């Protein structure tokens, strides 16, 4: 069929104490409002209408999304008024679902039930019964029949016992909806969206209701404490989905996914790992404690040792990296390569079974197979930046500075503490050798 | 008296999505099934019979344990059938207790109650009453008397109210047990172990029941989410035992012990510490945030600063190591020694009150007392590997490469940026000194 | 008005298995007993009297605090006896509030209610009703009127149903207090502080009671497991206060503040950050996972 | 504990004293004349604590009906017990084979010997000792006192 959504996101997030529009605040590293858009997209939402008051410019900025239909608003004067501003935008043949930019966790199932329990020429309304309903809108039924919503405000002591409350999420045909809207008053001073419930039982239509499966689906964010609770809920969910799909998390409450994780079989992730962007892990990969991976491919059987950071990096199968290793964009390890502690790799490839074990920096480097990069080796590659190249079976002594552009051919050997400015030939040894000078019985300060 | 155990571990852990037999999956870094063996050992279990279907070879492989009695099985066709396969293995004078390889948390107390509530010529049966029993075996009593077990399957609406359920753990004399077994049918198609309950009230014997003290004792693992919950339970338990025995954990929910921790008095362990293998900590030791210790001895009053990794390493009293330090097997610190940030130690000893403060790698080294290892010092010890030796009161300038085998005698001093290939004599100064060369008004690229 | 406090801290923390006096053990990196002092200071406490048995020297050592009035004690022989030792130290015109060095979380609000519900010439008494009261002192009321405290020990099956229990925290005028004290016996062998409740209804005075808002306010530390629970409670509290004041914590259960954090607007702190000493963070600062900051200014 | 001096906590004690009890005559003579008058009177209550005093055990059984321990202080109370007593008698006669057309309008003040298949209609009163043979019918409102009916 046909269906569009409207996302309300116009209020003042005063209690966020922020210079950033509330709805742009991230949940698992992405704007609250994008979770809602994402969901709308998953419904088949043909169009998405976003209603905003202040924060306009950097809202549409921080949200590229050229596919969206933006809707300005005088200055927050009515949640119903807001719904009026987008009213002329609803095609009469399409359903119109209403969501809030600060309720990021609303599941598709719960909406794709709402859209099924909508009575022809009527409203599908999402509701939840509360433990303590001590301040929300009551759902007022007569014979279990929805007739209208009561604000906690004007609620008799008898009504205040009504557990079931309004999530503020609901459906209706675009035609019928255009109707019910601009037939409402302002006599708080504002216009309540609540009213279109009674103003629907008015002209004899039936308003049905489904419930969300989790309370968190309809949790609204007014402040950061609330947002952090939703972050935890969201992370527990992701973690449990990975556990059930075969990934071992040594402590799923100390795990964070902010993006996507594609994975193979029998992966172990230890405590306090964070996964950002899109990470692909092969079979039998092990990630130690404290590692941060962002936009990485890690090949079958690789081991990432504790406290290793990787971003836009690639490891083939059987590699080992860490502890205390830092791989930056362009870092590439060929099959069975090893990078050790206090080693940084930038736009560099370390070939098959090559080793860089300690205290080294490698950038803008093409290194071959079976190469030994001694402790303390530095590509001195900054003066743009220049390329260092090393063939197979090369031995690079400790504390060597490779001054690029420089090429060291296969089988070459480089003595410790050597500066290399000129190219090195196959199987040639090079030793930057001076003469250590001796004073006898020297009195140390 | 006499007593043996049987561990059932033959099913398909399909929902583990693993190439590793379910029971081998680790809990606190050791196979689920070893926890069960361990417990059996603690009972005095004279023999342990392990029944398995597939996964056979690498089961008996990954479990050396030459003490075990393995029992093959056609192909999972009956949990009772399984119990038949080991039946001819039970001595008539010994009790036979039944456990499951995927229920790792079963305590000795709960089993060493089961073995006491066993009625002569009868069954001791472990049971638990459930909040929601909505799918398990009901314990069917008449006057509170156990008569037989009902599968949730064939259970009247009236029976489904029976909270109390079957853990599947029970006892019985080996003679009596051999009896009750091979008198059962296959008319699910399989043979239920359930039946020997009614087939015991049959020949007028009494089946008693004790309960486990914790629900987690009888939690079974079918998947990784379940295993992770048990991991957390197990870790909370260990943590609380260390707190009650005098160790301060700054956050016991961010603490992990995968092995054994021997400790003295007034130890503090900060957040996110992991303890693997066997770790011995003396009095008044402090371990900072993020440290990983594996198979280490740390002497009285030592301080391990945050993000330090140690394996097979030894510190005497009053040492300090970290932050960001990496000690590998063979790393040894004498009394009051200090290792600083971005320092790696392998098969090396740093003597009394010696310092290695920054950016150094020391392997295969014997270093004496009162030695100063300047920033950026490297033992260039790889060409097998060769030994570097440094006496007392030696000063090693920054960015020195010590090319082993080399010996630096007492009181010697080494200028910064020196390569050392030859031995150094007592109180001799050595400066690898070149001449810095000067271009005036140089235009930097 | 006028008001002083007494901090009881004399018992043997045997179950701490420590060479350090129990009350010196840190909560969020500061001695349990300093939390109590801090609070007393916030009341306007004119003087603070600290009663200790063993651990004396390094107690007054590890606590510089030259402002304090120390009170020695033979050798833990009566919690009431202890209260006798400081009795001659109470001015008759000042209120005297009683606190314990191993109950670090007692809030000011709860004490600054206790000090308001004190009946002229009488006791203000802090109380809590328990889920399971299966070992504490019962509050024994007649017509809802406090008359005296019953030890779980000598408690009829009927009394053992009394949910409401004694926190051991209470107030009273210094004059009246000096009175009620040295009129008590030793016939456990010790002197119970409990008694001055009945010994107050005795001479026809009214003993009122307020409750703490959180159970943790009156949690006592006898061991490290207990202390760790209070650490977590304290850290959750701090974390929530920073969240409500505008700081984003990516996981407030993996955050630790051991000191003070001054902050501006729109700060993000990722998981497993520890803040020690005094840290000042400006607007829009980002702190990544695992960082430790101690006594830092970040622009 | 007398309801009088009873803490709010004690006042929850459902179980109460009927005032009925046993004891050996010797032991009883003992426990008695060792009690005080400091209501001004001497409470019989005390010999309970004055028995746990010298380390003896005081057991307790309950009556099967509340009415067994109902005390009469006035006529309203007595009338309630009359009704209870009459319902009891009536039910015993019904169970032993006498038909009462309305057992709540029947009164026995004495003894009734009876044979088999007797019918007694409403509002009959039986006083003294009445012997009724088999198959006797007594109509509404009859009063029989010390009679033999064949």
């Amino acid at each position: 069929s046909s269906m569009s959504v409207v996302i309300l996101a116009a209020g003042k997030g005063t209690r966020m104490y922020s210079d950033l529009p509330k709805v742009l605040h991230p949940l698992a590293g992405k704007p609250m409002v994008q979770h809602v858009i994402d969901a709308a997209m998953k419904l088949g939402a043909q169009h998405v209408h976003l209603v905003y008051g202040h924060g306009g410019e950097l809202l549409k900025k921080t949200l590229a999304d050229p596919s969206l239909n933006w809707v300005l608003q005088a200055e927050q004067l009515g949640t119903g008024h807001a719904m009026q501003q987008a009213a002329p935008h609803f095609a009469d043949d399409e359903d119109i679902l209403m969501l809030y930019g600060d309720v990021p966790l609303i599941s598709v199932d719960t909406l794709q039930r709402l859209l099924a329990a909508k009575p022809e020429g009527g409203i599908g309304l999402l509701t939840v019964k509360l433990d303590n309903p001590s301040g929300y809108g009551r759902i007022v039924r007569e014979n279990g029949d929805v007739v209208g919503i009561v604000e906690h405000k004007d609620a008799s002591d008898a009504q205040r016992e009504i557990n079931e409350i309004n999530t503020g999420i609901l459906v209706a045909n675009g035609r019928d909806l255009k109707r019910w809207l601009s037939l409402l008053d302002n006599n708080q001073g504002e216009f309540y969206i609540t009213d279109i419930i009674a103003l629907a039982h008015a002209d004899g239509k039936k308003i049905a209701t489904v419930h969300p499966t989790r309370l968190s689906e309809v949790e609204g964010v007014n402040n950061r404490l609330q947002l952090s609770a939703l972050e935890r809920v969201f992370q527990t969910e992701q973690a449990e989905k990975l556990l059930l799909a075969g990934v071992m998390l040594l402590d799923p409450s100390r795990f964070d996914l902010r993006g996507e994780l594609t994975h193979g079989r029998d992966i172990t992730i230890d405590t306090n790992v964070i996964i950002e962007g899109h990470v692909i892990l092969g079979d039998r990969v092990r990630i130690g404690t404290g590692c941060v991976l962002k936009n990485c491919v890690i090949g079958d059987d690789s081991e990432i040792s504790p406290y290793t950071v990787l971003e836009d990096a690639r490891l083939d199968a059987n590699c080992t990296v860490g502890p205390f290793a830092r791989l930056r964009p362009g870092a590439e390890l060929a099959e069975g390569a090893h990078v050790g502690n206090f080693v940084e790799i930038k736009k560099a490839r370390l070939g098959k079974g090559s080793k860089a074990g300690h205290l080294s920096y490698l950038g803008d480097a093409e290194i071959g197979a079976g190469v030994n990069i001694g402790a303390g080796t530095i590509t001195c590659n900054y003066d743009n930046k220049f390329k260092t190249i090393i063939g197979d079976d090369v031995f690079v002594g400790s504390d060597t500075q490779l001054v690029a552009p420089v090429t060291v051919a296969n089988g070459a050997t480089i003595g410790a503490g050597t500066t290399v400015t000129r190219d090195v030939a196959e199987n040639e040894l090079v030793i930057s050798r001076v003469k250590q000078v001796h004073i006898q019985g020297w009195k140390r300060p």
